[PDB]
């Protein structure tokens, strides 16, 4: 696999040339609007994972379900980068700026919101730079569906392992960027820590986000597959 | 001076700390019922919170905290905790769940309950990579610790609140800190001692999922004031 021979900056190069672009927006016209653009903003995502050193070495179904498993993780994370410099608020797109008063106007969805700044906050607290976020969200698609491969055959334990090794580039390139930056080895495993450390909070948002919305669409299986196709 | 400590420190401190080993009501009613399955399920819980309880008074620098924050940190990290310990007891088991010595569960068995088979499945699949990634003790112990102080860390406008993450910040420095001390004493190159701890804290992110899906297909849940009074207490 190509992925496996990359330097730290030829794959941090690959995924900010895979960058999507920023969208714009085009109770129930709250949720039109956010619909509507997560609708735009998932072709771009597709054709983004394909982009992802290592993504296209997968099976189309074992990329169909990293995808179905990530894909409001990537939507956040994106969100929650957009909206660094905008403290107190939320720039789901350029012309949609939303402070806090703004979630209530959906049942459950203020608790969310306040997780997104809380996380938006965090990385402002760490100065989180735009190269460690393209990683953060590449690891995201390949991490979160890692787990629950439901196969056992020979195929689906070389797909698991590719996944890891690529996984372990990633940290390598995190790790690289750090130490260019001046950061003492100490530093560069704290700091490697803490990023990792907020992916977990990423997950328990889109957890939550999906218990409360449990107004047809999550995108399936089949979707997702002929997307991807 | 949780701060002060230096990784042996640290980890001798989070040795010293487990919580024991439980069983299981002894002589149920076997085969079970979903509801007799839940009933024991839920009085092992029960009595594994007041030692996790315990246990946590006992992670450097969680009972430099107010009891709000303490409570706020165990309410949101429990059930994470009580799976993460679950996995490393059924490490050795592989294709079943050592809830207690007495209590060892199968797939089929994880089919009682009603979509109870799928965190079965999910907790299997995590005990088997901690038996592939041959997961230390020394190592589980940090992992259970960085659970109790970061599962509610980001969901805490005061002075104080803001002293309290820091805090809470630095002591999973230091613990990322042991566990990187304890890679490079086995011998790990620096590269492989980042790649691990890595593949660890990633798998976090799996244990919150599962906690999370326990929740949403489930009260049978510690309340605040219980933990409170388990804590003062
Ligand atoms: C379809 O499965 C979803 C799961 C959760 C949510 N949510 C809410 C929970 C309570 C009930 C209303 C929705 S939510 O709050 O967890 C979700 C986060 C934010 O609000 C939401 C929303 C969104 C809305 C509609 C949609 O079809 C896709 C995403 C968002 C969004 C859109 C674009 C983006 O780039 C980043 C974030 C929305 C959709
Ligand atoms: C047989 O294979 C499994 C058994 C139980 C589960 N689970 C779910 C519970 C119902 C809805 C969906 C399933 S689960 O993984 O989410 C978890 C919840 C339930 O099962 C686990 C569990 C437990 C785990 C570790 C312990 O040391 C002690 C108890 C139980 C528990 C019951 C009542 C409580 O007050 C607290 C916990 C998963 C797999």
């Amino acid at each position: 696999s190509l992925a496996l021979s990359l330097t730290a900056d030829q794959m941090v190069s690959a995924l900010l040339d895979a960058e999507p672009p920023i969208l714009y927006s085009e109770e129930a016209s709250m949720m039109g609007l956010l619909t509507n653009l997560a609708d735009r903003e998932l072709v771009h995502m597709i054709n983004w994972a394909k982009r992802v050193p290592g993504f296209v070495d997968l099976t189309s179904h074992d990329q169909v379900h990293l995808l179905e498993c990530a894909w409001l993780e990537i939507l956040m994370i994106g969100l929650v980068w957009r909206s660094m410099e905008h403290p107190g608020k939320l720039l789901f797109a350029p012309n949609l700026l939303l402070d806090r008063n703004q979630g209530k106007c959906v049942e459950g969805m203020v608790e969310i919101f306040d997780m997104l700044l809380a996380t938006s906050s965090r990385f402002r607290m760490m100065n989180l730079q735009g190269e460690e976020f393209v990683c953060l969200k590449s690891i995201i698609l390949l991490n979160s569906g890692v787990y629950t491969f439901l196969s056992s055959t020979l195929k689906s334990l070389e797909e698991k392992d590719h996944i890891h090794r690529v996984l372990d580039k990633i940290t390598d390139t995190l790790i690289h960027l750090m130490a260019k930056a001046g950061l003492t080895l100490q530093q560069q495993h704290q700091r490697l820590a803490q990023l990792l450390l907020i992916l977990s909070h990423i997950r328990h948002m889109s957890n939550k986000g999906m218990e409360h919305l449990y107004k047809n669409v999550v995108p399936s299986y089949d979707l997702l597959l002929e997307m991807l196709d």
